[PDB]
């Protein structure tokens, strides 16, 4: 008798993930007054 038998198993799994994100918020604002004076400013960055 000669009996041999075998396997070979092999598995491989490869994932990958890569984001890149950006978000901007921008506000800007102005008021002047007259008769008396005033001004008035806002900015922001978020």
């Amino acid at each position: 008798e000669d009996d041999l038998k075998t396997d070979f198993y092999k598995d491989l799994t490869s994932l990958g993930h890569n984001e890149n994100q950006q978000g901007s918020f921008s506000s800007q604002g102005g008021s002047s007054f007259s008769v008396y004076s005033s001004k008035r400013s806002e900015n922001i960055n978020h």
